[PDB]
């Protein structure tokens, strides 16, 4: 009776990863349950032992608030995707190249996602750290609302500054660039990590080993996200990537 209970958040990056892992585990005989939750709630759920784990911990800086609160109540298994990043992203036609260069562009507004995301906390730290951003403000919306706003700005050739991150499909759709962050307040060496509930190793060893071994690359996640943007369901997008990289996937289960 193989069994696993996973949580994830509503970011295009984590929809791809949770669907890839879920389908892989299903093909190897696991009964898999998944639940989409707010950032802080996903962390709390694993910390209470109501979920077995998640593969969506952006560390060290992005989810530092959650790590300070819940870090002692979970088992950090380590990076599953190396070399991720967060920062202020602008269209490449904008003349500014650094966060220090921003003055009165884009109505002095940072276009954000949902208030509970880690990138929003880092954005608020950034607004208080750079003196030139004194009169600026972070406006929350959502993951989906941000990309829709990015598209409309670009059609009109507007100034816009968004709370962006990699991996994300938008870099292969629009011509964008990260603003330099010499103070490093948006994070500097982020990885996407796997965490599991304490006791999983002992109680559910089969699930623990798979979750411990799970890993893939920026390009792999980009590939799955790409399919979802072009009309494929997350399930069939996950299945397509697994088939294409079957021997890579098999390594998680040995
Ligand atoms: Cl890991
Ligand atoms: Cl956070």
């Amino acid at each position: 009776d193989k069994k696993v209970d996973l949580v994830y958040m509503n970011w295009d990056s984590e929809v791809a990863s949770i669907n890839v892992l879920t389908q892989a585990m299903k093909e190897h005989g696991f009964d898999v349950k998944t639940t989409a939750l707010d950032n802080a709630v996903a962390w709390q759920t694993v910390a209470n032992g109501q979920a077995d784990g998640m593969v969506s911990a952006w560390l060290p800086n992005t989810h530092k608030t959650q790590w300070q609160k819940y870090g002692k109540s979970v088992d950090l298994l380590g990076p599953n995707l190396k070399g991720a990043k967060v920062g202020f992203v602008v269209p490449s036609y904008m003349n500014v190249n650094s966060i220090e260069d921003l003055t009165n562009q884009a109505n002095k507004t940072i276009t954000g996602i949902e208030p509970g995301a880690g990138v929003m906390a880092a954005s608020e730290k950034t607004l208080n750290s750079y003196d030139n951003l004194k009169d600026w403000k972070l406006v929350p919306s959502s993951s989906g609302a941000m990309t829709v706003a990015l598209g409309e700005a670009i059609k009109q050739h507007k100034d816009i500054v968004i709370t962006g991150w990699s991996p994300h499909w938008m870099f292969n759709k629009y011509d964008l660039k990260y603003l330099a962050d010499p103070k490093g307040t948006m994070g500097t060496s982020e990885n996407i990590n796997t965490i599991v509930r304490k006791g999983l190793k002992k109680e559910n060893p089969e699930a623990y080993k798979v979750l411990d071994k799970f890993n893939w690359t920026t390009k792999d996640m980009e590939a799955v996200m790409l399919d979802i943007q072009n009309g494929k369901t997350p399930e069939e997008a996950a299945k397509n990537w697994i088939k294409d990289h079957q021997k890579e996937v098999d390594k998680w289960f040995k």
